[PDB]
């Protein structure tokens, strides 16, 4: 119940030094973020690149491996979600803006540049290359975590922390030791800038579209911190305040506008040629899985390090940074289901949400394109989302639309997190005061700001050199979350009492063999 | 039993008003089919691609699942088939003209012609899609509407219609009244268009069959009426009549003569280039199994739509067709066996021995191609395999005995037709009527001389074409199977205790948790 | 206790007059080798390749059925090794010099050379066909062979051999009669031709360590003859004298202190970059590579396959026989499915990081310009790789130790399991029985060497084929009677015998049903 001043104190002086840093000196804080992205992907970017794939492997075995049918609780207990409820509301805190800012800009850059080791103007690896960086590998960070969570909170019953999940590993004097401390401050830093990565990016593209539909002229240095101001002040009373509806409501919001936008683009755009990358870019996917997978800096002749360092390798920073609040979430919402439903609930039901999207979005695009009509513009990623809906027959009323869904997107997300993030300053308790919530809520607008103000005319590359930065540290911790929830697993109660006859047996025919050699 | 009036008449409508507008109008009929044809792969191309995986990968989760060892009867049942003869009527009746037709022109055309978004003269490509075509997809779809009314009729106890596959969906009175109709005569349609369109295939390579062996100077179009006659006889013949051991006698001799005439071709041929092959068309079968699935009209920059309504989207609709009555007969010769034996048996076995068939006249004729001898000819795909055959040692003889292979390899497949639409008639009656068997035997050969005869030069063409639109409408009927075959699994009595538990106690704590809501709402 | 003298003559025939036919006539030995090679190749080619992916995929269908639960001694049994200690002298024992010898110059000839259908120069390609060739097909063929021995032998109480693992086919009286001699004729033929194989490139590769290392001023015929006599001595004074399991260990411990050397000093973030991408590669081509016989590359398969992988193939087919009695040894009390996930994946895992290691710094070598190629002789690769890397002239002299435990280890075994197939599957075989036969293996190891001249290389590969290819047959027969027996389970008689009884009623009554409606 207390504030855990050992937990918030490290981690408020790096937030707080990266907005005086980043905001007081915007030259040097940008050098950094250039120079510490090389090392990172340099001497660590296999390190995502093996890892992101042994996830999926990981994670698809435990849903077949005997441990499926382990319930997250008590035997007999039932889910208090509806399946219908349950699913809604992990995508809505699963996922932020990332469907609206890469939506169109990612299958169509793809389209046009091409990705390393193929050509261009290829639809089949622009849609497939998609799938692979928001369908499973994605998905399959947060299944992880937030099964060590569930299973250690639920089945063990431990505090609400991601030390507690590495107690088999580390023990329970070391949950209360350096090590515990360090796991868990690591987990509000890579949330915090996971959290104002995607805060920055929403800002952007909000912005861009007010251009668009004229409510403003142009944005401005101003304007971001007009849109950031709102944002910030939207999530973080959505966190804190009983009136208004909780999070069962807004994640429902979220599914019927984004559905909204979807059907809109699916009907108006060309249903047909959306509806024949369907199976192209999942059968594309499917044969070109671990092609793409094994894609490192030494592919296409050792030139594709640039390339990942921006897509892939980001990609798998900025999961990895929002998996210790959205795993601690998914953990919160369960509390019942078996293992393997939790899996399949979260690494199939999202992954075919995101298919279907990108191929409506992305296939609209790229569709665009091949006609002679080009939504490309002067090449801005945020502005892209808006060409393509003000070119469809009446867009301009879903381009508001498209902003109330940008905004809507993070708060359901942001709010997520920021009581997920009062949780560890407190020693897990589920009620966080308002205070602390609403304190995390405003570190991270002003990493968000300082980001965006700090980047300048390339505000993009500042605000992914950072998020990789910032979750490099908290990648060993989801590796280390393999080997402490095997642990738990496998030392299950109604494992224990078989685990025992095995140890009993296999001692005495070790002794029976080495007296017989003698013999 | 009383004849079902209300679905004889509406699909006996379809029938002949094909018919009249096929003989009568054959140059308003083919402008029609061919914009027909085109109407449906731009539109629906993609939900036979789409959807021509979903059944692959939902019959298999579906074996491998807690369902896999359900027993389709009651527990403690046993089969009452010897798993050997199991499986030589399974093939039999699932599969008819198919192999001989393309056993040779498929592999070969591919060799020479390509696919889309590969080159030419590729024979690792040529054989990896060939059993693409012939191997899982297609009896994937036997093996989904087998089992919905294997299920039904034995585990359930419903009668043995496609409509009460249904009835987990559209329940006992939805599979009545219009719902459950319109399912019985679009089950009837598809059966009668999809074996009309095998009837006209065995026809055309019937007569080229007499053209190669000599016996028939030139097939005018007073022959096919004699083969298409001859034929319709021989399974209106079988299916009505008591004498004869109808099947596990002419399903074991086709067998027999199979592997006789793959044999020959096997040892007479290159041997060892058909060994060779054999490792390398399942490695490359299953390395490009996914790029064959996703591939649409807009495969090798939108070339692809034109090649795709020949091969593929032809292919799916040709076996949807044919599914209504397979497996319905399937359902039948596989009692008492169990949900992963059942899948497991029909779709690894049969599809092994396409595999086995298509390396030795696939690989033959690739060969043959690449020496400098071609058995292309003209082109016809109904004169290369007696091209093929003539071009051995003994294939004289044995070019009689591809013809007899190639009768009974539809006889045996066109009876279960027609005692499988009696019975649709029928309420599900096992033993209908002879005059209604016979009636839709004779419907069968209509149609299928139809569109010999509209098609003229361009038969082959015809065929496919109707056989496509015909093959539509029950593409969504055997979506719908795979819906309600789930819900009817899920409400298995041996499950039905474990979930009226769940159920209850997650009413609990769902009223639980939004109490405490209500509780912490207030203050 | 009887030494079975039907079965140890027309093995020592076959290997007397091979001794006596290379060494006395070198020509027409040589002109025989081509002449065979070339007709099992072409006529038999197709069996390696089509029958080496079954093995995979027949082994990992039986761990994934019910038979994977099924443990390999009484019921309720304990293994007798640890875990650690039991895969530690699988890997040792299974493995002899294949690693040392092509760790580099395996990948290094296909990056500079390319493969059939695939262009030169191209990393991906040259370690994913590396891995194919020493990951899960050659490791597939021992669990096979070794599980076919380990079940009979303990779960059935039949006697130690490998024609004991065949009653199920071949009948109680036929084991005991002709075919069951051949199989054990068959069974010690290749375990001396594959055993002499290995020796004879160990020895090459020794031959040309001494000569690299200034030791030995060059590498002479009769150079050779002192190492192979002197390696002779090691593996027969440990199969005799009075120790497996502490030279097992000291394989592992040496030899990962040379693979840490290389990765350490070598360039480390470059084999790392690496450790994905031929994982990758491997899994996207495995079934690309899995079916190329000689129709693939338009017939220049051909010569290419019979060099590297039906080589391969038959060098692995040729070591299963005593190989799989020495995993059957250590294996007892172990599931099917323990058995057959230690002896995949483990050594699989071992053989990944060790090719990317070597095969890793010989490819980065290349690229860069320094080619460690030299010459071009494939037992000067390894010596020129390390000589490159500082301090590599002490770590250049333990690649020639651990060359000697690495053979030794399996040499040891290889006598040991040859001296029971003729001691009707005595455990204890006679002293003078192994030794015998430890000499029969340098007798032939030395005759295809002398008898080879400058190319020696092409005559060990091209008897091993000839010899290995009976025994191909008799691993294909092993599934048959494999499955027959693990059918066959005291667990699986009572439902089995119940099931027959009621189908039988069910095609009773069909019949009887049949009459009364046909009359
Ligand atoms: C050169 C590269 C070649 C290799 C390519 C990669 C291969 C990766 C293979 C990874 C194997 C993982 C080993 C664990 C297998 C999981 C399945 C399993 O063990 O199930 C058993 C139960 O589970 C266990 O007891 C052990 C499971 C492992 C514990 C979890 C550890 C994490 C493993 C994650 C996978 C590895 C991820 C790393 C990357 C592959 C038995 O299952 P069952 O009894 O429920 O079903 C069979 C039924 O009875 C008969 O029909
Ligand atoms: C996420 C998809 C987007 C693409 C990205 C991922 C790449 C594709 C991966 C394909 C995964 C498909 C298979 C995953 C489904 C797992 C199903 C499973 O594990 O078990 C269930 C499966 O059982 C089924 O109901 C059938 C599932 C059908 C799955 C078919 C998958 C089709 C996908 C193919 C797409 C087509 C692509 C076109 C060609 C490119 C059991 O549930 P149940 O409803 O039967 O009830 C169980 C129990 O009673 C509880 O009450
Ligand atoms: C690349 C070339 C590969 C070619 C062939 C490889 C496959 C052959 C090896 C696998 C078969 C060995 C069978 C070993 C005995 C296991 C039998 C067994 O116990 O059954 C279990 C394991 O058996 C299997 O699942 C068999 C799977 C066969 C796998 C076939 C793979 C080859 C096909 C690949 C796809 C390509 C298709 C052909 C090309 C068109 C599962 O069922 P169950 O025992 O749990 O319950 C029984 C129930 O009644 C069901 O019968
Ligand atoms: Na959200
Ligand atoms: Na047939």
């Amino acid at each position: 119940a207390s504030l855990n001043w050992s937990v918030i104190v490290p981690a408020l002086v790096i937030v707080l030094a990266t907005v005086v840093w980043g905001i007081g000196f915007k030259d040097s804080f940008t050098n950094f973020a250039s120079s510490a992205l090389s090392a990172v992907v340099d001497n660590l970017g296999w390190a995502f690149i093996l890892f992101g794939t042994v996830f999926v492997f990981f994670i698809v075995v435990i849903a077949a491996s005997k441990f499926g049918t382990i319930r997250l609780g008590r035997i007999d207990e039932a889910p208090e979600f509806r399946t219908v409820s349950w699913i809604s509301m992990m995508f809505a805190a699963g996922m932020g803006i990332g469907l609206m800012f890469y939506g169109t800009t990612e299958p169509l850059t793809f389209y046009r540049n091409g990705v390393p080791g193929h050509d261009e103007h290829n639809v089949g690896v622009a849609m497939s290359t998609t799938m692979f960086h928001w369908t499973l590998h994605p998905w399959a960070i947060y299944a992880i975590v937030g099964l060590a969570i569930a299973y250690s909170t639920f089945r063990v019953g431990r505090k609400q922390l991601l030390s507690s999940a590495f107690v088999p590993l580390i023990g329970e004097k070391g949950a209360e030791g350096w090590l515990g401390k360090l796991i868990d401050i690591l987990a509000i830093i890579a949330t915090v800038f996971g959290t104002a990565c995607s805060l920055g990016l929403g800002a952007l593209q909000i912005g861009a579209g007010l251009s668009a539909a004229n409510i403003i002229e142009d944005p401005s240095d101003w304007t971001i911190v007009g849109i950031v101001s709102v944002l910030t002040l939207a999530f973080i009373f959505s966190a804190i305040s009983g009136v208004g509806k909780g999070i069962q409501y807004l994640s429902n919001a979220n599914m019927v506008l984004a559905a909204l936008l979807a059907i809109f683009v699916f009907v108006v755009g060309p249903t047909v040629s959306i509806l024949n990358l369907l199976p192209g870019s999942i059968g594309n996917y499917l044969s070109n899985f671990f092609q793409m997978a094994g894609r490192t800096a030494m592919s296409a002749d050792g030139t594709a390090g640039e390339w990942l360092g921006s897509w892939t390798i980001f990609y798998w920073a900025w999961w990895i940074s929002w998996s210790p609040f959205v795993g601690m979430f998914l953990a919160r919402i369960s509390r019942g289901r078996s293992i393997r439903e939790f899996i399949l609930g979260v690494l199939l039901v999202p992954a075919g949400v995101s298919t279907v999207w990108f191929s409506i979005f992305g296939g609209t695009a790229i569709v665009f394109e091949q006609n002679g009509e080009s939504i490309w513009g002067d090449g801005a990623a945020e502005e892209q989302l808006f060409g393509l809906l003000h070119a469809l027959p009446g867009g301009q009323i879903m381009g508001i639309i498209a902003m109330i869904l940008l905004g809507t997107f993070f708060i359901t997300s942001a709010d997520s997190a920021s009581t997920v993030m009062g949780t560890m300053s407190q020693h897990g308790q589920l009620e966080a005061n308002k205070w602390v919530t609403a304190a995390w809520g405003v570190a991270t607008a002003a990493i968000g700001l300082t980001l965006l103000l700090s980047g300048g005319d390339n505000a993009l590359s500042n605000l992914q050199n950072v998020t990789i930065v910032a979750a490099t540290p908290f990648l060993f911790v989801v590796i280390g979350l393999m080997f402490a929830l095997v642990k738990d697993l496998s030392n299950d109660v109604i494992y224990l009492e078989y685990r025992e006859q095995q140890r009993f047996n296999a001692r005495l025919a070790r002794e029976r063999r080495v007296h017989n050699e003698h013999r």
